[PDB]
């Protein structure tokens, strides 16, 4: 039906040519580019948009991070995927483009995509093909199949696209079909995809194969039952072990069309995994709520991957609320830091920095105990561009009602503030006062055993264009941006109405991953 026997190629476009026309697109920005937010150790384009992660993996020796790209400005257009690898997680380099538009069923966008290593030990990459419905914008929606290409060569400097293996029944959805993962259970391969159904409802499609090439449809592996919920972006599906050792299964997704319920599901669209189990031939079956991955302003499309022994996540720090002030300095976007997923005995996943980001660590400045016995701010540092602070609060023996730390602390009195709030029991980031971008508030919750616990450690990355809040060892995490103002960025430690206990302040200074 929909599921040809073989790989189809429609070349539209000379690739090399199209590659070398979105290489001068980026490199034209990055000559132009404002370094004022431009991140030090974080993953942006040189120059130009990107969002999400695509093809994560760790493939012969190598770490690998490709994204979605709009070479030719600063808010989103004709996608391609650009591509960083590293040795060692830290020390990063600059790739060719990997995928421009050059083929029939991918004309409009090489949308986002995955990477796994085949039964032969070589990489498969599977990528969305973008067409506008009615041939011209995007007033008719979207035309979207499922698309292969192998690696030229062990680097993954270039690929060969083979064309689409999996095409869409038109008549069967609404429009978006989209964002596959191929992975291994048993002796049988299987792909996902999210799916917008002909009830414009959220699915998730599930496709089996013997040979990674020829895809059979299976079923609906998941469908959001939220009315809402019209898609399910850049799904994810893995195995992990519980407390028990017991195989459950994540279920993560990017959901579009959840309404706003008190602090709950305030982004445009919102990302996030259920816990639970899945046996070949059923459907997911949930056992908990739908969970943020990240409770910050900026996060979205996340992808995982496996590296043998770890199963990491990227996230897109994505700026969907206008003003975005870095559309005026000639790139937008970048990625998180990669997270290590580990299941707890609190039944929740806990995603902690991996432990290579420790490397990121120039030097260890140790501020020690540090007690605000009335209500007042300590300058920690006079200016900080890229730092990673680690603290401890003693909630036990702190009476202030906020507390923590305001950093971008510029001499125009603005700063983000990341600080513990007694009144509603979370960790929160507050861009209110931020010279520039959109401003608001972000919480992360608080469990009644991590408020009984009577300390709280926030492990907290400032670059110089956002924030990433770690609570009780990735627990939970906020991902925003940050619009710091001119000149110095201070770093205070801040008790508002009452007394603060701090057990241990620790700063480090952030190297550059090589890629600004
Ligand atoms: O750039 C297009 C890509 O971005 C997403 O919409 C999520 O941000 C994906 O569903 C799509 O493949």
């Amino acid at each position: 039906g929909f599921t040809p026997d073989a790989p189809v190629l429609h070349e539209i476009k000379n690739h090399s040519e199209e590659l070398t026309k979105a290489e001068a697109g980026v490199a034209a920005f990055a000559a132009k580019r404002n370094n004022r937010w431009y991140p030090k150790f974080h993953i942006a384009s040189n120059g130009g948009w990107i969002n999400d992660p695509n093809g994560l993996c760790f493939y012969k020796g190598r770490w690998h991070v490709f994204y979605q790209l709009h070479p030719y400005g600063t808010q989103w257009g004709p996608m391609h995927w650009g591509h960083v690898s590293s040795a060692d997680m830290v020390n990063w380099k600059r790739e060719p483009i990997m995928f421009a538009p050059s083929l029939e069923e991918e004309k409009d966008g090489v949308f986002s995509g995955s990477a796994v290593i085949g039964d032969d030990g070589k990489l498969k990459f599977y990528y969305t093909g973008h067409r506008w419905a009615n041939g011209k914008d995007n007033t008719g929606g979207d035309w979207q199949v499922q698309m292969l290409a192998e690696p030229d060569n062990d680097e993954l400097t270039s690929a060969t696209k083979r064309g689409m293996v999996i095409d869409c029944p038109t008549d069967k959805v609404n429009h978006h079909y989209r964002d596959p993962k191929v992975w291994k259970t048993g002796d049988k391969w299987y792909m996902t995809f999210g799916v917008s159904s002909a009830e414009k409802r959220g699915q998730m499609w599930l496709f089996s194969s013997d040979d990674m090439v020829k895809w059979t449809y299976e079923q609906v592996l998941f469908e959001h039952p939220d009315s809402n919920v019209f898609m399910l972006e850049c799904p994810d599906f893995f195995p992990i072990k519980d407390v028990e050792g017991n195989e459950k299964w994540v279920i993560g997704f990017s959901a579009m069309g959840a309404k706003p319920s008190g602090f709950m599901n305030r982004n445009v669209n919102n990302a996030g995994y259920m816990i639970g189990t899945w046996t070949p031939g059923e459907q997911f079956k949930p056992e908990t709520e739908f969970r943020l991955w990240d409770c910050g302003h900026n996060y979205y499309a996340p992808q995982s991957f496996n590296d043998g022994k770890r199963q990491i996540v990227y996230g897109w720090m994505s700026p969907f609320v206008e003003p975005i002030p870095m559309q005026d300095d000639g790139w937008c976007g970048n990625l998180t830091l990669p997270r290590e997923i580990t299941l707890g005995a609190d039944g929740d996943l806990h995603t902690a920095p991996v432990a290579e980001m420790e490397g990121l660590r120039e030097d260890t400045v140790d501020f020690g105990a540090i007690d605000l016995d009335v209500s007042g701010e300590k300058t920690i540092v006079d200016d900080a561009e890229a730092v990673e602070i680690e603290m401890t609060i003693d909630l036990a023996n702190s009476t202030a009602e906020r507390a923590g730390l305001r950093v971008h602390a510029t001499e125009d009195g603005a700063y983000t503030s990341v600080a513990y709030d007694d009144q509603i029991g979370r960790v929160v980031v507050d861009r209110q006062a931020n010279a520039q971008g959109d401003r608001g508030y972000r919480t992360a919750p608080l469990s009644e055993a991590e408020l009984a616990a009577g300390e709280l450690k926030l492990r907290v990355y400032v670059d110089r264009g956002c924030v990433e809040v770690y609570v009780n060892d990735g627990r939970q995490v906020l991902s925003s941006y940050s619009y710091a103002s001119e000149g110095p960025r201070a770093i205070k430690l801040v008790a508002e109405s009452g007394t603060l206990k701090v057990k241990s302040l620790v700063l480090h200074h952030m190297k550059s991953i090589g890629l600004e």
